[PDB]
Parts: C-alpha cells; sequence; structure tokens
C-alpha cells in the first residue's frame, strides 16, 4: 500500500489498538501495510523510530486543548488542558506508555513555551509555573497509565466499587480540583507564610 | 544456588537493575542462579508470576512509611507516605513500570484498609478519602515514571534547566503540597460553596 508518513502512521496506531506496544513490531507493520521488511526499514529505522513518531502523532492528532482561549484564566486552563491530555492518552491502547517513553517535540516545544508565557502573565514565576505544569501532567499520566493497565476488607470493598463503577474520570476530576486549588493557594499568598 | 522464595526474589531484584523490565526474562534468571529452566520452572511459573511478586517484595522491603504513627495529623500522612512510596519506586530500575502492572496483594489489602480508617477518623467521607489516596498514589507514580525515564525556547531553555539540576525532587515535594492542601480546602468545605 501508500508508504508516505502519514499512512505510516494510520497503519501503526491502527496496529497499535490491536497488539498494545509489548506486541508491536516492525514486523508485523510490514505484514499490515502489505510489504517486505526490508522495504519498510527505507522508511521507519526501528521500533523506537516508530514509537517516538507514534507519540508525537496521538497528541498533533488529538490532544486538541494544547492552548488558552482568549480571555481564559489560568485555573481554567490548567483544567481543559489536562482533560484534553487524558482523553488524547486514552484514545489508544497503551498510549500513556508510548507517551512515557519520548522525549518531546520541536512543534511540542513551542507550544510548552506558549504555556510557560502564559503563566508568568498570570502571575506564576518561571519556576512555580514549571511545577504547575508539571505536576498537572504527572497525575495525568500516572491517572492514565493506572486506568489503562488494570483495564478482601470492607472498606476497600465499597471503595474499589466507586471507583471501578466508573472508568476512571471522577477521580481523576476530583483530584485536578484539588490540584488546582493548592495552586492557586501557594500563588496568591506571594511572601506570606502559608 | 538456594532457590527458596527470598532468594530467587534476591536474584531476581538484582537482575532487574543489570536489564530492565524489557530485558529481564526467566531464562537469565535461571543463568544468575546457576541452574537449568525448568529447574527454574518449579518454582516460578512465568515472567508474570516474576513481576507480581517483585512489584509486592519491593514494597515490602522498602516502603517503609505505609502506616500514620501514633498521633499524625492526615496531612502529614499523606506527605510520609508519598514520600516513602516514592522512594521505594526509585530504588530498583523500571522499579515503577514493575508497581504498575499489577494488581496489590493480600498484605498489601490490609494496609490501604488500615488507611481507609485512618482518613475516615480525619473527618473524609470514604469516597473523598479514596480519591485523596488515589491523587497522591497517581501523582507520584507519574512522577517516578518520568523521572526514570528520562534518567529551544527561552523560558523553557530556563525551565528545563531547572528540571535537571535535581533528579525531580523539588518539582514532586512542591506538587505533593499543592495537592494535600487542595484536599485540606475541600475537607474543611463540608457542603459550603467552595
Ligand atoms: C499536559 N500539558 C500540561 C502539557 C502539554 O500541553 C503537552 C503537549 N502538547 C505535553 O507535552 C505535556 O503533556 C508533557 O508531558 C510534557 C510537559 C512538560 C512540562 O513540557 C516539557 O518540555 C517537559 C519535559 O521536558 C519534561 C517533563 C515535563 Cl512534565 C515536561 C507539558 C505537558
Ligand atoms: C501510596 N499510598 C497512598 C498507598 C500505599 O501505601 C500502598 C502500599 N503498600 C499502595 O499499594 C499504593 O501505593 C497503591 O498504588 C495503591 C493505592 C490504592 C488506593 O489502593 C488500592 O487497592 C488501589 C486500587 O485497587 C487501585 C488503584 C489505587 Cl491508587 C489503589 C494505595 C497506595
Ligand atoms: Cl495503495
Ligand atoms: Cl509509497
Ligand atoms: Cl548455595
Ligand atoms: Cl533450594
Amino acid at each position: 500500500s501508500r508508504l508516505n508518513r502519514e499512512s505510516v502512521i494510520d497503519a501503526a496506531l491502527e496496529l497499535l489498538n490491536e497488539t498494545g506496544i509489548d506486541g508491536l513490531t516492525t514486523r508485523k507493520l510490514a505484514q499490515k501495510l502489505g510489504i517486505e521488511q526490508p522495504t519498510l526499514y527505507w522508511h521507519v529505522k526501528n521500533k523506537r523510530a516508530l514509537l517516538d513518531a507514534l507519540a508525537v502523532e496521538i497528541l498533533a492528532r488529538h490532544h486538541d486543548y494544547s492552548l488558552p482561549a482568549a480571555g481564559e484564566s489560568w485555573q481554567s486552563f490548567l483544567r481543559n488542558n489536562a482533560m484534553s491530555f487524558r482523553r488524547a492518552l486514552l484514545r489508544y491502547r497503551d498510549g500513556a506508555k508510548v507517551h512515557l517513553g519520548t522525549r518531546p517535540d520541536e512543534k511540542q516545544y513551542d507550544t510548552v513555551e506558549t504555556q510557560l508565557r502564559f503563566m508568568t502573565e498570570n502571575g506564576f514565576s518561571l519556576r512555580d509555573g514549571l511545577y504547575a505544569i508539571s505536576a498537572v501532567s504527572h497525575f495525568t499520566l500516572g491517572a492514565v497509565l493506572e486506568q489503562q493497565e488494570h483495564t478482601l476488607p470492607p472498606l476497600l470493598r465499597e471503595a474499589l466499587q466507586i471507583m471501578d463503577s466508573d472508568d476512571g474520570e471522577q477521580a481523576f476530576l476530583h483530584g485536578l480540583e484539588s490540584l488546582i486549588r493548592g495552586f492557586e493557594v501557594q500563588l496568591t499568598a506571594l511572601l506570606q507564610i502559608v
């Protein structure tokens, strides 16, 4: 079939949904595209090259809320961006693990830059603004990884039914809010003992 | 060599530090112990059985702060427990990924139970107390996974030097505090609009 970057990646993502990250190989990607292994190598050198490309494309394709709207508060921005990141990671099987394994990308670097400007304009230092964006990312990554992996005593028994009744979204959205408020309390305090 | 559970796991953890999770196989575990593959199978049926056992032992061995001290506040407990969890996950190469892949364990279930009682005594519902413990865990897991994987424009350039100067600990400890305060603000509010 056709072997430009876009088609290769469409085929690799679709293969990702069939096999998961551990299962995904170039040899099976070559089968799906109706081509021999050495043809594929011209286009994609190894699994690691494939996964880096996949990590960037999952976000380009689906991480739709990467930038603040006109007028938007920093709280609201961190919320919408976390929700969008989460959703993009959930869209493909082992999506979170595909993301974790990769350093960020020339275009992802101008987006995070704009975010860091945004947070500085709203009164964060570079430091505290970086800590805020990192905490959000790490919390989200961790929640999604746990959700994607999974799928007694009393209190637990009831506990692990309120966590199962849902796919993890409620637990995530509540913790998101706790995190944002915690940042707000940090920020608002300036140099007072908080 | 000697093949009781303790020695097998000591050898598997030491092998873990040489190869990482993707590299670790029963066949290499058998080599390290000076035994043939079918001897090992009697003791450990597969990689998945090995990893589940490893996940439980990393925590038994090193997650020293699993329970509150006499008198301790819930804030302080969540802090010390997060720090302890983080440290135990960092102690072995791919430690976080070994943990993520496993459901919890008969003894881990009585510990989380005691935690959930602890949070209820200090005024959390089961729900909100579960959300708090989960958020802490997910944040910590995500921070550690990112730290273990890793090892331009201006603001970033300065950003990714304050994140590198350290191993991730400062970013983690700051976000930890933001999370705990966020919970405190939730809890204290009761039914008022917060
Ligand atoms: C979820 N958002 C908060 C961010 C985002 O919109 C991204 C996009 N597109 C990311 O890559 C993110 O989701 C993301 O995972 C990266 C993350 C960040 C701060 O940017 C970095 O350059 C960087 C780094 O070099 C090491 C660790 C971390 Cl947390 C980062 C920025 C994230
Ligand atoms: C870091 N601590 C906060 C906890 C802890 O002390 C543990 C131990 N030992 C865990 O297993 C923890 O670190 C941990 O990872 C588990 C986690 C929890 C709530 O307990 C569960 O039974 C459970 C579950 O079934 C699904 C998701 C989650 Cl987050 C959980 C409890 C964690
Ligand atoms: Cl074609
Ligand atoms: Cl072509
Ligand atoms: Cl011996
Ligand atoms: Cl023996």
